[PDB]
């Protein structure tokens, strides 16, 4: 029974560090959205989300301030996390993985076309629309690496250890681009193998040190099929200057094999075939 304006918090989502997530619908239109609701940077976000327009990245809606609390408003995505659909230890049919890296890919080209990178990518973070569209939320540690047509470098450590690039533990500074490309490998391996390879990349994590030996034979490689496996290789490359690239990614041979069937032609309504 909270409100905001037209709109009924109905429904707790999720949680946040420093918000909650609730679903609202429109007393008067019915529309269902979602709202982050933050207690009391937030600026910044709001330019970043105001900047958003792609059918794989959440939309915002707009924002109200209420005293103390901030309001943020957006498309809902109401099939809930791409987590939720790996299946521990197993991961998910590798046409339906296929399908989401595709749509992965093209919310990250577009973010990096605008200059905007997300820094947390992982599948707690990829939301499914009812018909399964993936959406790409939460730009609470995004920021801004190319501004009239200038790159900058990044230095703030921020992610999750295990999705995390090994330069961002290592350099000084990096290249926003290619810690986003590994997050994505990442998270193709936990949609292929349900499992995670690594506590994190470093020279003192054995299962790190395993897979820059490459004995494959352990796991989660050995439940990879060699095609998918051919395209990890190239992106959990440890030199993010000779890690594949986006343009790249998408002449691999996975990337483009043929997997998934399309879905049953739609319900006639009116009208013949
Ligand atoms: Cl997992």
């Amino acid at each position: 029974v909270p409100f905001v304006e037209d709109w009924d918090l109905v429904q707790t989502l999720g949680e946040g560090a420093y918000g909650e997530v609730q679903l609202a619908v429109n007393r008067v239109t019915e529309e269902a959205v979602a709202v982050k609701i933050v207690d009391m940077n937030i600026k910044k976000e709001i330019c970043i989300l105001k900047m958003l327009n792609h059918e794989n990245v959440i939309k915002f809606y707009g924002h109200r301030r209420e005293g103390n609390i901030q309001y943020l408003f957006m498309e809902l995505a109401s099939g809930g996390s791409l987590f939720d659909r790996i299946e521990p230890d197993i991961g998910m049919p590798e046409p339906d993985a296929q399908r989401f890296f595709h749509q992965l890919m093209a919310g990250v080209v577009y973010l990096h076309g605008i200059g905007i990178t997300h820094r947390d990518i992982k599948p707690h973070n990829l939301l499914l629309d009812e018909r399964d569209n993936l959406k790409i939320a939460d730009y609470s540690l995004a920021t801004v690496f190319r501004y009239n047509n200038r790159e900058r470098l990044l230095n703030k450590m921020c992610g999750t250890l295990p999705y995390v690039a090994p330069e961002l533990l290592k350099r000084r500074e990096f290249h926003a681009e290619p810690v986003d490309v590994w997050s994505c490998g990442i998270v193709l391996t936990a949609m292929l193998a349900g499992e995670l390879p690594w506590d994190q990349p470093s020279d003192s994590c054995q299962e790190y040190s395993d897979w820059k030996e490459k004995k494959t034979y352990l796991n989660p490689w050995k439940k990879i099929d060699s095609a998918p496996l051919a395209l990890l290789h190239k992106i959990l490359v440890e030199n993010p200057s000779a890690r594949i690239t986006i343009p790249d990614i998408k002449k691999d041979r996975w990337y483009n094999k043929p997997l998934k069937k399309g879905a049953k032609r739609p319900r006639v309504t009116s009208g013949g075939v």
